[PDB]
């Protein structure tokens, strides 16, 4: 329930990854604590892009009873109060009929452009988008380093993007060219952001958000920048630890 | 490349209705073969507010080449020689995340309000805006003329406007009330200038312009007004034709 807070108005979201754990590493016990006293005065809740699989390595076995919220794969599969809230995935989304045409152009696309090197993975089929590389994944890392020279000078993800933007106009996907080898497809706004449909019922006065990586092509820069959330910007859980002991004036 | 015109260089576009056509009808064969002489000498193109359907009506079949650019809804649909340069819709531009929390806040906008008079097709979704209604567009002739007086009074859509855009600060979208009963909500900068990034890649030395509603709050205020373009304003064909003729030295 939300009835033994201080502030039962007041949620914090934190970003996983380097905000609430080190780097890539486990959390601390003072971070478990210091969330324990913070759940006292408000709500509390977390958003990650990775599934709870791997959110629990991170924060631990007893997650879904240590947060008023669980946002998995950047709120795509919710808990409330320990209990499923609404589970969502791209395929659910677009449908095996339009994935099953995607996936045909894709691969035809890739079979009559001109590499000079093919390795594999060249589609990854995820949970909330695709990736899409003309070499694949499987590319050493020099085979990348060269791959990426070779994309800089041909334009390939470029050219392909607009393509599939041509081909495909009203499947209401975002691409997003990144890295060295491939580009991300993924339904629009489907970035930490999403998790935020998820609270409104609760009309929160305040929805606070911790992250690490609030930058520009950072994956906290939406959420963090969004007008429903006050962000905190920090560089490791030293800062939030900081920044929650004054803030919420705990003991 | 239109390497075969006498002036390459030079582009000229024209709003359609009332600029290339009469006020609301098909093109006549003499502003056809004055285009087509024109052709010879610059490159050429049109740009209007509505879609391929309405302008292969005005202009007719094989509009797509009759004219070197073919710019639909202000160039959210462009042609280049008979080629599909790029298309965008205002649902893509915005994704259904963001649109499903602007449609969800309208309705229930319009369900807490106290209006006498509501009938139907309060919300239409278009191609390139959504227009909204709180009487609704299926209102009759003289419920159109009641409700502008209420509005007047009562400031509806004034105050709806507001409330859209202390709800959505970020989106990025342009209100314009008008008429009796409704106002458009438009991505910014979704006006006949939207065109001029299609031909950003040629780079004319001369884009003239030329529109019969050159005026304020007219469709072609901001196109003729473009730092970009040479403005010529028109009242029928026949001033079109007249200026073609002498400007580019035509018969
Ligand atoms: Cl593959
Ligand atoms: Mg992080
Ligand atoms: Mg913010
Ligand atoms: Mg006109
Ligand atoms: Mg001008």
């Amino acid at each position: 329930s939300f009835a033994n807070k201080q502030d039962p108005k007041t949620l914090v979201l934190f970003d996983v990854d380097g905000t609430l754990t080190p780097a890539r590493l486990t959390i601390s016990e003072e971070m478990k604590k210091t969330l324990e006293k913070l759940r006292e005065k408000v709500v509390i809740g977390f958003v990650g892009g990775s599934d709870l699989s791997k959110q629990v390595e991170q924060l631990g076995p007893n997650v879904l009873n240590d947060f008023d919220y669980c946002f998995s794969e950047n709120g795509l599969t919710a808990y409330k109060l320990g209990k499923e809230l609404a589970s969502q995935s791209f395929i659910n989304w677009i449908g095996n009929e339009k994935y099953n045409k995607l996936v045909k152009f894709i691969l035809r696309y890739l079979s009559d452009i001109d590499l000079p090197i093919r390795r594999g993975t060249f589609i990854e089929f995820r949970n909330g988008m695709i990736n899409v590389s003309p070499i694949g994944r499987n590319a050493s890392t020099q085979e990348r380093n060269d791959y990426e020279k070779f994309d800089k000078q041909h334009h390939i993800r470029e050219t392909m993007v607009e393509a599939l933007k041509k081909e495909f106009p009203d499947f209401g996907l975002t691409y997003s060219i990144g890295g060295q080898i491939s580009f991300d497809v993924f339904p629009t706004g489907w970035d930490k952001t999403y998790c935020l449909q998820h609270v409104e019922d609760e009309h929160f006065e305040n929805i606070h958000f911790f992250g690490d990586k609030s930058y520009k092509g950072g994956n906290d820069y939406e959420i963090y920048n969004d007008p429903r959330t006050i962000g905190h910007a920090v560089n490791s859980p030293d800062d939030t630890i900081r920044i929650l002991n004054e803030t919420f004036k705990l003991q």
